[PDB]
């Protein structure tokens, strides 16, 4: 390792993250749409970072980039795989936090690289807890990227257990979110048992 590389960032454009990665002398490209395994976007790519990427990455891409593709997920895996992890962490009163993991063929099931718990406070809202998770996982990424960049954390099998949600699962609970993002979380804790 140590050779200048090419990093593909999947998800929304984040100039701060592009700049951070380029300060290590790597070249960066960004993409937010679906990827066929033949896409030229993948040519000559050394490492993939997905952060808010909206699509399932095809298994042939996963295999081609074994141990070279990571995802930033704002849950404490194995809890709250999938959608709306912050909300579900309150509805199901689960552990809360953020996780950097290797991408495998399933959704948010790959090997864990590092995680961090994130606590909440009596008067937090979904907005304030979401923002804290976002800041925490961006911090955790930058804290550990100098090591990850050089293959120094091989990851561990994702513990068996936890939970998984699809985007539609929250519909029967939306009536609790009377103030949208500014709903106090206290109103939500345990409401899905
Ligand atoms: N193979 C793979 N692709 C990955 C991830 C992963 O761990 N493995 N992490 C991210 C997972 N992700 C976002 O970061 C993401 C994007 C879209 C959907 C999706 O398509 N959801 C629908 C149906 C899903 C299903 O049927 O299983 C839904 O919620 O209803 C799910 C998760 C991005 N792509």
């Amino acid at each position: 390792q140590g050779a200048m590389g090419k990093i593909l960032l999947l998800g929304p454009e984040r100039k701060w993250l592009r700049d951070f990665l380029e300060s290590f002398e790597d070249e960066v490209t960004q993409y937010q749409d679906k990827l066929d395994k033949k896409s030229a976007i993948l040519n000559n790519v050394d490492f993939i970072i997905s952060y808010g990427y909206r699509y399932i990455i095809h298994p042939d891409i996963v295999e081609r980039f074994k141990q070279r593709a990571i995802n930033l997920h704002i849950s404490y895996l194995p809890w709250n795989k999938g959608a709306d992890p912050n909300l579900w962490s309150f509805l199901e009163d689960s552990p809360k936090g953020v996780t950097i993991h290797y991408i495998d063929s399933g959704l948010d099931t790959g090997e864990i690289i590092v995680q961090r718990e994130v606590t909440y406070y009596e008067n937090d809202t979904l907005r304030t807890t979401y923002e804290r998770l976002t800041q925490t996982i961006e911090k955790l990424f930058m804290e550990y990227w100098p090591l990850i960049r050089l293959g120094k954390i091989r990851g561990i099998p994702q513990p068996k257990g936890g939970s998984y949600h699809k985007l539609k699962d929250k519909e029967k609970y939306l009536y609790l979110l009377t103030d949208g993002w500014d709903t106090p979380v206290q109103k939500l804790i345990g409401k899905a048992q």
